[PDB]
DNA sequence: GTCTGCTCGGCTCGAGTGTTCGATCGCGACTGAGGACGAACGCGCCCCCACCCCCTTTTATAGGCGCCCTT
């Protein structure tokens, strides 16, 4: 979480996009929300 | 005198209420990351400070050069 946090929003979007997250999510990019997901994603 | 019925008391069970514990949610604080501003260093441009050429005078010396106009 910390270094999710340290991702820094442009390379969480790449993440997002390499899992296969939606482009919605992607898309709405809000800091916060995309390193929740991508824990939740990571988690799952 | 005996038997039977009725009433009262005691015990047990069930229900309700209260208290305690656990879990979840919200708020606050701390840490990390990103952005902006300031300072320092480097590079480029401009201004200055560089130059050895010119210089008028003197003197000795002398060939090439004029010129000098009178016969």
């Amino acid at each position: 979480d910390a270094d999710l946090r340290r991702l820094s929003l442009k390379n969480a979007k790449q993440l997002l996009r390499k899992f296969g997250v939606p482009e919605e999510e992607i898309k709405k990019l809000s800091r916060w929300e995309v390193i929740d997901v991508v824990r939740t994603m990571s988690t799952e």
